[PDB]
C-alpha cells in the first residue's frame, strides 16, 4: 500500500487534538503556538498567520546537517492584500546560521529556498497570482509540495503538478534546522493574512503518484467547495456563479432567473445572495457533502424568496430534451421543486454541479435562451436540462460560490 509506506515516512505532522495543534508523527516536536494564533477555523489542521506576532515555533526532537531525502508538504491559502504587496516575507523559517530553508512570498509568489553553509541556494518560484485573476490562486487553497533529494533535485509541485526544479546535489552540506518558525516578521496590515493547513515532513523523496494520494486524500472529496477551497457550508451567503459567465450575477428579471453583467469585473461581492438551507435538519452552519439534497434561498431588494424549478419547460409534461428556466417564490418550505442536490466535479475543482430529481432529472446549467413567455428576448440563463449526460463536462454546467472570506476584503 504506497498510502502506508507515504504515512509511516511522516516525521512531523501538525494536527489539532483537543483543540491543541500538535505533532501527531509519534515523534514528539514541541509546538509552542502563539497565543492569538487562531487553530481550526476553515479545517480541522488549519492555522491563521493574521499578523506579525503570530507565530508557531516547532522543535523538532534529537532525531547537524541533512543526511537524507525529504519532504515537506501543507496547504497555503494568501489574502488578496499580502498577495498584492510587492514586498518579500519570510512565512517558514529553517535557517540556523545560514544553511537551511524558507518558505517566502514575494510580489504573488511564493518561493522555497534551501542555502547551505556558504550561502550558495537554490530556490524554486511559483507564481500563485497570476497578477490577480479571478483565475489565479489569490486566496484559495492550494497543496504544495517540496520533494528533496539530496544526490538530485528539488522539486516543487503545485495541487500534484509538478512546477520547477532545481539540482542541489551540487550545493554544500545544509546544515538541518531543529526548530522550525511559522509566521511574518515583517510590519504587515489588518488584511494581510494567510492559512496553512495540514503541514507535513516526511523522510522520503515523494513520487508525483504518492503526491497525488496525499493530494486527493486532504482535499476532502466529498465535501463541496467554495470559491476560495473551503468548505461549502448550510446558512451561509454565497454569490453563485456559472463557470462560463464569471462576471455575471444571478437576479430575477420579471421572475425568470437571469446572468447580468457585473457593472465592475474587479468586484466578486456583487448580486444576490443566496443561502443554501439543509431539507434534513442538519446542524446550523453545518458542511455540505457530495450529493446532499438542498434548497436555496435568495435576498433580493431585502426579501427571501425560494429558488423553483419552473413547471413547464420554456418552449412549451415533457419528456424529451427538455429545458427549465428558474423562479422565485415568497413561500418557504419544503417543495421538491425546489429540492436540488450538489456534486463535486474534479483537475479543475472548487466548482460544483447541481441537480433536480424533481418529476424529470436535471441538470443546471448556464447558456443563452428566451426564457421570458411573453417576449422573444434573449438572455443568458440558468436552465435545468434533461438529457445532460453529454453535457457532464461542459463547464456551462460548472458553479463557484463565492463567500465573504476575510482574505478578500472589498471597499465597503
Ligand atoms: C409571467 C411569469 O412569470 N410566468 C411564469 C409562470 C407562472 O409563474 C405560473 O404560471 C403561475 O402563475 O410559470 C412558468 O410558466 C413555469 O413555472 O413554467 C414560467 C413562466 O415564466
Amino acid at each position: 500500500s504506497a498510502m502506508a509506506s507515504i504515512n509511516d515516512s511522516k516525521i512531523l505532522s501538525l494536527q489539532n487534538k483537543k483543540n491543541a495543534l500538535v505533532d501527531t508523527s509519534g515523534y514528539n516536536a514541541e509546538v509552542r503556538v502563539g497565543d492569538n494564533v487562531q487553530l481550526n477555523t476553515i479545517y480541522t489542521n488549519d492555522f491563521k498567520l493574521s499578523s506579525s506576532g503570530d507565530k508557531i515555533i516547532v522543535n523538532l526532537n534529537n532525531n547537524s546537517a541533512i543526511y537524507e531525502n525529504s519532504s515537506v508538504s501543507f496547504w497555503i491559502k494568501i489574502s488578496k492584500d499580502l498577495t498584492n504587496s510587492h514586498n518579500e516575507y519570510t512565512i517558514i523559517n529553517s535557517i540556523e546560521q545560514n544553511s537551511g530553508w524558507k518558505l517566502c512570498i514575494r510580489n504573488g509568489n511564493i518561493e522555497w529556498i534551501l542555502q547551505d553553509v556558504n550561502r550558495k541556494y537554490k530556490s524554486l518560484i511559483f507564481d500563485y497570482s497570476e497578477s490577480l485573476s479571478h483565475t489565479g490562486y489569490t486566496n484559495k487553497w492550494f497543496f504544495v509540495t517540496i520533494t528533496n533529494n539530496i544526490m538530485g533535485y528539488m522539486k516543487l509541485y503545485i495541487n500534484g503538478e509538478l512546477k520547477q526544479s532545481q539540482k542541489i546535489e551540487d550545493l554544500d552540506e545544509v546544515k538541518l534546522d531543529k526548530t522550525i518558525v511559522f509566521g511574518i516578521d515583517e510590519n504587515i496590515d489588518e488584511n494581510q493574512m494567510l492559512w496553512i493547513r495540514d503541514f507535513n515532513i516526511f523522510s522520503k523523496e515523494l513520487s508525483n503518484e504518492d503526491i497525488n494520494i496525499v493530494y486527493e486524500g486532504q482535499i476532502l472529496r466529498n465535501v463541496i467547495k467554495d470559491y476560495w477551497g473551503n468548505p461549502l457550508k448550510f446558512d451561509t451567503e454565497y454569490y453563485i456563479i456559472n463557470d462560463n459567465y464569471i462576471d455575471r450575477y444571478i437576479a430575477p428579471e420579471s421572475n425568470v432567473l437571469v446572468l447580468v453583467q457585473y457593472p465592475d469585473r474587479s468586484k466578486l461581492y456583487t448580486g444576490n445572495p443566496i443561502t443554501i438551507k439543509s431539507v434534513s435538519d442538519k446542524n446550523p452552519y453545518s458542511r455540505i457533502l457530495n450529493g446532499d439534497n438542498i434548497i436555496l434561498h435568495m435576498l433580493y431588494n431585502s426579501r427571501k424568496y425560494m429558488i423553483i424549478r419552473d413547471t413547464d419547460t420554456i418552449y412549451a409534461e415533457c419528456s424529451q430534451n427538455c429545458v427549465y428556466a428558474l423562479k422565485l417564490q415568497s413561500n418557504l418550505g419544503n417543495y421538491g421543486i425546489g429540492i436540488f442536490s450538489i456534486k463535486n466535479i474534479v483537475k479543475n475543482k472548487y466548482c460544483s454541479q447541481i441537480f433536480s430529481s424533481f418529476r424529470e432529472n436535471t441538470m443546471l446549467l448556464a447558456d443563452i435562451y428566451k426564457p421570458w413567455r411573453f417576449s422573444f428576448k434573449n438572455a443568458y440563463t440558468p436552465v435545468a436540462v434533461t438529457n445532460y449526460e453529454t453535457k457532464l463536462l461542459s463547464t456551462s454546467s460548472f458553479w463557484k460560490f463565492i463567500s465573504r472570506d476575510p482574505g478578500w476584503v472589498e471597499p465597503p
